[PDB]
């Protein structure tokens, strides 16, 4: 039935079913059959959809119709390929996320495609989104893309990269690790900030806590971290006030205490970094 085949679709209709359906003779071949798919229905995901319910509610008695629909949803098939496929594998979580963030569901499809089309780190993912949602909708984008992944890894097919989406869900997750760590930073920088403003010691006007927070990733990524490596960040980064420069690597301190265990290669690692932090901390003091 169009509509149980519609149930829960938000993109549509059982109505904008049957129609199709009813506009499809008998005789028609596989090209009318997907110019009129085309005309009636815009999105490659959508259009696949269509195609399913046509064959598979089509009657023996209409066995040429049955036969052409097969061949149209082959050549769509054939066409797309995964832009239709993938997206199709992901269409109620697209448009749950969607409602979520109040935007369209083909352009989460459309994203999720990209995100899925090539290997992106966690870096590669915190560039592409940054620029375009807010770090508040970065963390419904990455619950998308966790969903629509393990989805199609429950589908499985030709059209799903099984081993890619595995290792792109590792960096998604850390990814949702990253975001976590952001907002501590996005707590505390101001609150530092406004602090030693208030006792009139001069911080540069453009620091925000994007930039505080990319300096603490940057000194648990580095390969070979030093005391004075974590020292001279934070002097690049604040200036050289005893005060600014103490408030910075205590709260670099705090962070390290709170990151997740999957941004460290192990807990001997994140002690070794808080013990660099400590250091920096003790040689602040006494050079002052
Ligand atoms: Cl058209
Ligand atoms: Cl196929
Ligand atoms: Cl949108
Ligand atoms: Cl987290």
């Amino acid at each position: 039935l169009a509509d149980k085949y519609a149930s829960g679709n938000s993109e549509i209709s059982g109505q904008e079913l049957r129609g199709l359906r009813d506009a499809i003779g008998d005789d028609a071949s596989p090209e009318d059959i997907l110019a009129l798919v085309q005309e009636k229905i815009k999105d490659p995901a959508l259009q696949s959809t269509a195609l399913d319910y046509l064959v598979q509610t089509t009657p023996p008695s209409q066995g040429k119709l049955k036969e052409a629909l097969i061949q149209a949803r082959n050549t769509h098939t054939e066409q797309f390929g995964r832009t239709a496929i993938g997206a199709k594998n992901i269409l109620f979580a697209s448009q749950e996320y969607a409602d979520q963030l109040n935007v369209s569901p083909s352009g989460l499809r459309s994203l999720y495609l990209e995100v899925t089309g090539d290997t992106h780190t966690c870096d590669q993912l915190l560039s592409m989104l940054q620029d375009r949602y807010t770090y508040q909708d970065m963390a419904i984008v990455s619950s998308f893309l966790m969903k629509g992944m393990a989805t199609e890894l429950k589908r499985q097919g030709p059209y799903v990269p099984s081993a890619q989406l595995q290792v792109l869900m590792t960096e998604t997750r850390n990814l949702q690790a990253v975001l976590t760590s952001y907002d501590y930073f996005e707590s505390r920088v101001p609150i530092l900030l406004d602090s030693l403003k208030a006792e009139g010691i001069q911080t540069p006007s453009d620091l925000n806590f994007v930039k505080v927070a990319e300096s603490y990733h940057k000194i648990i990524n580095d390969k070979f971290p030093t005391a004075s490596k974590v020292e001279r960040e934070v002097r690049n980064l604040i200036g050289d006030d005893v005060d600014s420069v103490t408030g910075v690597l205590n709260l670099f301190f705090s962070a390290l205490r709170q990151t997740s265990s999957r941004l460290f290669s192990s807990a001997d690692k994140r002690q070794q970094l808080g013990a660099m932090i400590a250091n920096a901390l003790d040689a602040v003091n006494i050079n002052n």
